[PDB]
C-alpha cells in the first residue's frame, strides 16, 4: 500500500517498547561498530508466551525502526512463533527471500534486501532476540 | 487524484485513528482475532435504542487493521445499528467480494486495494465483524 | 520537479486540515446541500459585511473530496465581493463539471481540476459551491 | 537532487501552511502593494527601517500556496539585512525564477522555489512580494 | 532509491526542524565558529572534551535548511566518539559530498546528505559544521 513508507517512519521517530524491563526473563544485546548501532532486547516470558519486550540502544533511523517493529512483531507470542518470523524476516533481506503477508508491517522494510550493506542495520534487532529466547 | 486521495486518507487514520480507547459505560462490546496476521481488535458500543450513540475501538495489529477499524468508528458513530449493518455488508461486499464498490461507502473506499489482497482481507474485515459481533 | 506535484500536496494538505471548518452563529445567511450518491453533506454560513464575504465556514460530514473542496472554498472565497465569489463558483464548475480548460484565475482551486474525470465525484466538489450559491443572495 | 528536491517541497508546504511574519506591522516605516490577478493572488508588504537596515518586516493578503510560500521565505530571507542586500537579494531571485539563471546557493531555502523558472504561468506568483517589497523599500 | 529516499527525506526535514543538541555548551572545552561568506550560514561547534573523548557536543547559528539539518546530524554523529574517529568521520562525510566518493555505510543517517554531492554550489552549506567541528578539535 507504499503506506508502509510511514509505518518507516512513524517507528523511526516513535519507536514502541523503548526502554528497560523492570523484571526480565531473558536478555541479549547486539552492536555493529561499523554503522554504530547498537541494542540490547530484554524479554519476559510466561510459559511459552512472550509476555512483555522491550529495546534500547542508539542507531541509523534504519536500526531504531528495526527494533520498534520487532518488537511490537513478537510482543505476545509464543517463542517458537517468534524465532519464526526471525528466521523468516532475515530472508527478506539476507538473502533477498520471496516476500511473506503473515510479516504484516514488517514488510515495510523489504527494500533493505537492496543496499545489502545495510542488512547488518535491520537484523541486528533480530539477532539480539534469538539470542535472548535461545 | 483519487489514488492520491485514498493512500491519504489511509495514512491519516492510521497515524491518528478516530474513536480510540474504551467506552466506560458500553452497552455491549465484541472481541476479534486474526489468524493469519495476528490483529487483534475489541469494539464497544454505546446504544440509545437502536442509535449507536457513541463507539469505541482498541487493541492493536497491521496498519490495514488499525486505519479500518478507525474508518469504520467513524462511519457508524451516532448512526442507526441497522445503518451500521448496512455499511458493513457494502464494505464487505467491496473487500471480500471484487464487488463493484458502493459509492455510499465514502472514505471507506480508500480501502478498497485491499480486495487484490487476499491474507490481507482479514485486516481489513477484522474490526467489522468485532462490530457486528458486538450489536448481538 | 519541486513544484510539479505541489497541487497534490495542497490538496492532501487541505483534506488532513481544511480550514474555516466550524460554525458562524449568527451568519448573515446560511445553505445546506447534500448527495446521496457519495453519502455527502454540507452547511455553509457566511459574514456579510454588507456587500463583502467577511467570513466563512462550512459543516457537516463527507468523503476527503467534499472536504478538501469547501476548504479550498472557503479559503478562495473569504473577504472577495459577493459577485467575485460567484465568478469563482462559475469558473470552477466550469472546470469540474464541463471539464472545461480551468481558468487559472481559479488559483489553488486548480488542485481539483482533476475531478473533471471522475463523474461519479463531481457532486462531491461542486456540493459546497451549490450551497455557497443558495447562501449567497 | 530527489532527496532534496523533497525537503524543499517540504519547506514550500511548511511556509504555505505557517507562514512567518504574517500579519500587520506596528509602525511600519512604509509598505507598498501588489496584485496578480492572472492568478488571483494579492499582498501588502510592510517594512521597519533603521537606518540602511531592515529592523522587521511583515506581510499581509491572500493567494495561492506559491505566493504565499515566496512572501514568508522573502520575509526571512531579508529581515535583519541591509536594504541593498536585500534588494540584492531579490535581484538574484527574479534572475533565477524569471532569468532560469543559475541559482548561487546565497539564496537558501528560496531555491525552494527554482523551479517556478519553468513555469511561465506562475512567476509573478512568485515574484509578486518581492515586487512589492522593492516598492515598499524605494 | 525511494525506500531510504522516502526515510532520507524524513530524516533532513526533522532535523531541520528540530535540530539536535542546538545551544550554548557551558563547560566547553574547545570551540570554532565557521562561516559561508555568502550563503550567510554561520556555525559554531562547542566540544566538551574528557580524555580524548567528545564527551558532549552543542551548535548555534542561523542558516538554511540544508546546513541546521547537516549541523544537527553532525552532533548526532560524532557525540561520545573519540577525537579520531570524529575526523574520520568527518573525511567520509566530505569525500561523500565534496568528491562524490561511493558513500561509505558507516555514516549512518549522515548518508541522507548524499544527493547533495549533485549540488556542487550547495556543497558547502553540508560541510560548514564539519568544518568549524576540525577546528574545534585542532
Ligand atoms: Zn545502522
Ligand atoms: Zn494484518
Ligand atoms: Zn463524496
Ligand atoms: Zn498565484
Ligand atoms: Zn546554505
Amino acid at each position: 500500500d507504499e503506506l508502509y513508507r510511514e509505518i518507516l517512519l512513524d517507528h523511526y521517530q516513535s519507536p514502541r517498547n523503548f526502554g528497560v524491563l523492570p523484571q526480565a526473563t531473558k536478555q541479549a544485546g547486539g552492536m555493529n561498530p561499523s554503522c554504530g548501532d547498537q541494542v540490547e532486547v530484554m524479554v519476559l516470558l510466561e510459559g511459552d508466551t512472550i509476555a512483555d519486550i522491550r529495546f534500547q540502544g542508539q542507531g541509523c533511523a534504519i536500526s531504531t525502526a528495526s527494533a520498534s517493529l520487532m518488537t511490537e512483531a513478537v510482543k505476545g507470542k509464543k517463542v517458537a512463533e517468534a524465532l519464526e518470523l526471525s528466521r523468516k524476516f532475515q530472508a527478506m533481506v539476507v538473502e533477498g527471500a520471496p516476500p511473506d503477508p503473515t510479516l504484516g508491517d514488517l514488510l515495510a522494510l523489504q527494500g533493505v534486501a537492496k543496499l545489502p550493506a545495510r542488512v547488518k542495520c535491520a537484523t541486528l534487532a533480530w539477532h539480539a532476540l534469538e539470542e535472548a529466547l535461545r
